[PDB]
């Protein structure tokens, strides 16, 4: 029930702003100074301009390296987020990984839903629960996900914990 | 450090999925059944098709009323989220309110950043801290925000609590 650093980076809903304290609301108290996510009065820096950084709340990183929504951010030159132009990926775009766990469709585009996450899904939050492990002819997940002791790709204690065969195994 | 119903609707970061229990991770345990937000294997229903409902994680509500990202969702017929076409608002579009607290620019478009939230901002997470109250010639905030005892628009205990002049005052 806590956001930002004090909520393991949880994010408020409806772009509610997360104050410097880890509470959600709207207004200067939250959106003003120390804001850590949501609709912070001061756009956070992103993209090139800010060491490869991604925006929170699924924001489009404008060409200038500022986070937001609207033509200016999502529009031309956009560098991350639900960018107005199809973000490419997969074996089509040299192994490229969708940002923010998005699915790399069979076709080489980034998204979320059956069309992207479904059959053919190359990387990201594929819903095709494909197997890994000794169990899966020594195949490692994508996104450096954890191959749990049952040969399943995911992120968490059950996945990254004990019996973790490969991926980002808690060490 | 808890999501969904057990985290006052906090949302995991990077589209991490929130399990039926209120924990964040990636995989079937979280993305499978009971998923409450993030990249849930099963798209949540939205728009018309689902009583005016908005998608979580700033997702585009496709023409069919399913939440996601990518051309299919964000593209033509899109009904909410960082839709690929400019969502209109403000006095230009009959008082329309941007969804998900987005700013209604001076021009009548929805977004987030200086360009939308800045000078002229009509409604939403305007960063122009305009005043309300007896203090402000009996002017009420937009979005049914709370006019605190100091004549400030916001959402929270300090705003919606005691001394709340108008808005969604905790009652
Ligand atoms: C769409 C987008 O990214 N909007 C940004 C813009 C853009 O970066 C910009 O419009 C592209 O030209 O900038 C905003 O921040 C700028 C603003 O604070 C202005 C002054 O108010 O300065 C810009 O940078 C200056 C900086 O202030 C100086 O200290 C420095 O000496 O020069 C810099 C030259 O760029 C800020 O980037 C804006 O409000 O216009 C923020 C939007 O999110
Ligand atoms: C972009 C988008 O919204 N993608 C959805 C699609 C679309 O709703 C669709 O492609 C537009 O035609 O549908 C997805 O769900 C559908 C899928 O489960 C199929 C069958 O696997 O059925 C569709 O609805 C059926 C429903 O299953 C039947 O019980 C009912 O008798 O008829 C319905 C007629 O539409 C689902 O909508 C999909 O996976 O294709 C989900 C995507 O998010």
């Amino acid at each position: 029930q806590r956001c930002g650093e004090q909520g393991s980076n949880m994010e408020c809903p409806n772009n509610l702003c997360c104050s410097q304290y880890g509470y959600c609301g709207m207004g200067g108290d939250y959106c003003g100074k120390g804001c850590q996510n949501g609709a912070c009065w001061t756009s956070k820096r992103c993209g090139s301009q800010a060491g490869g950084a991604t925006c929170t709340n699924n924001q489009c990183c404008s060409q200038y390296g500022y986070c937001g929504f609207g033509a200016e951010y999502c529009g031309a030159g956009c560098q991350g987020g639900p960018c107005r132009a199809d973000i490419k990926c997969g074996s089509q775009a040299g192994g490229k990984l969708c940002p923010n766990n998005l699915c790399c469709s069979q076709w080489g585009f980034c998204g979320l839903g059956s069309e992207f996450c479904g059959g053919g899904c190359q990387s990201g939050a594929c819903s095709t629960d494909k197997p890994c492990g000794k169990d899966a002819g020594g195949r490692v997940c994508t996104n450096n996900y954890c191959c749990s002791k049952w040969g399943s790709c995911g992120i968490g204690p059950g996945y990254c914990g004990a019996g973790c065969q490969s991926g980002g195994c808690d060490g």
